[PDB]
């Protein structure tokens, strides 16, 4: 029911994202879900793809209403295609609550799940102006607010066989360390932020803050990598590459496109820390996260031609994305009621004892508006 609850409600393996159980229709069909802040659609797999454990059986359930419309999802990396319904939702390890909500029956995809995964849908927490077919189809967190007196926020702590906490309708403070820091979200679609300043081992990058925003900033537990815009990534790894002089390494690997591998003997210490400014709650205020080697350089557990790592920061073409590479170190407070996005130490972040992911404020930073987009 309450916050003790839903701890160490979120499962998964590395690379595959994080899922929390739910059960949708009448009687109950447990399902496990993609958590994504990065879009607004509820939408779960109803016929039996020779991959998914399970699936929603419309069929089944006295308490489904077809909506007779359609959707067809197409985006960078694949594609879903669904009907449209509502039917009664429950999340066990959630409140103690069932809702009416949106359900987008998928009946056909590519590459949208993943073959070994442990999930057969996404919950999309993100706001109306971005679902699917249009903002008139109310997001399961808005139907949630409007049905019941859960809270309007929630909070994600991400850790990794990953594992982890979505503390629904609330904070739980043994999730993390020190304090909370807030930035505003400033326009309610993705969770959009405007980041200030970046810097990689306390060197900053000097470029003009609206390049870290362009097109758009975002908070989005659906993508693994942090990405970043292309000039910021161009900057970004020559000044990683310039802090790790230590060791040389090919083109490819900055790029994604090989790995690199040590003895079961990592120098963490010869990998620089990086540094993000979000714009504060104050005129002219703002905060620093700060995240390790440890979370831009992610283990490749499978690589059955060979200890490789992938190096987890990439370009985008889509403005600044940051995914579980952030979200690792952070726990993370989606705070709707007051618009704004909450940065903590995470209590289960990975780290050594030289170094650890950090959340320092406040500091005085000038023109940040000027950084966001139009
Ligand atoms: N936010 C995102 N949403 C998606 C979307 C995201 C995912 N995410 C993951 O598989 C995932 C997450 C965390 C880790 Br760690 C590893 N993998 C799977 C299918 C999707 F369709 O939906 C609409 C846009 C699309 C791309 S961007």
């Amino acid at each position: 029911g309450s916050f003790v609850e839903m701890v160490d409600n979120l499962r998964g393996k590395s690379g595959q994202g994080y899922y929390v159980e739910m059960t949708v229709g009448s009687p109950p069909q447990t399902l496990n879900i993609l958590v994504d802040t990065g879009s607004s659609n509820f939408a779960v797999g109803a016929a039996p793809h020779p991959f998914l454990h399970r699936y929603y059986q419309r069929q089944l359930s006295s308490t489904y209403r077809d909506l007779r419309k359609g959707v067809y999802v197409p985006y960078t990396q694949g594609k879903w295609e669904g009907e449209l319904g509502t039917d009664l939702v429950s999340i066990p390890h959630g409140p103690n609550v069932t809702v009416r909500a949106n359900i987008a029956a998928i009946t056909e995809s590519d590459k949208f799940f993943i073959n070994g995964s442990n999930w057969e849908g996404i919950l999309g927490l993100a706001y109306a102006e971005i679902a699917r077919p249009d903002d008139s189809l109310e997001p399961f967190f808005d139907s949630l607010v409007k049905q019941t007196h859960v809270p309007n926020l929630f909070s994600l702590q991400l850790c990794g066989s990953v594992g982890g906490s979505m503390i629904i309708g609330g904070i739980d403070h043994s999730l993390y360390t020190g304090s909370l820091w807030y930035t505003p979200i400033r326009r309610e679609w993705y969770y959009e932020v405007i980041i200030v300043r970046v810097e990689i081992n306390g060197q900053d990058l000097k470029m003009d803050c609206k390049e870290y925003n362009y097109d758009k900033s975002i908070v989005d537990s659906g993508t693994t990598n942090l990405r970043l815009p292309k000039k910021v990534f161009e900057a970004a790894v020559k000044s990683i590459k310039a802090a790790s002089s230590t060791e040389k390494f090919p083109d490819g690997f900055w790029l994604g496109e090989q790995l690199v591998c040590w003895q079961a003997t990592t120098p963490w210490n010869i990998f620089p820390v990086i540094s993000l400014y979000l714009m504060g709650e104050v005129t002219n205020q703002s905060f620093r996260i700060t995240i390790l080697p440890q979370q831009y350089l992610r283990p490749v557990e499978d690589v059955a031609t060979s200890d490789c790592y992938k190096f987890a920061i990439s370009q985008s073409s889509t403005g600044t994305v940051m995914g579980a590479v952030i979200m690792e170190g952070f726990y993370v407070v989606f705070d709707r009621a007051r618009k704004r996005i909450g940065f903590a130490v995470s209590a289960c972040h990975v780290h050594d004892e030289f170094r650890t992911a950090a959340v320092e404020g406040p500091f005085v930073t000038l023109d940040m508006e000027d950084c966001g987009y139009n």
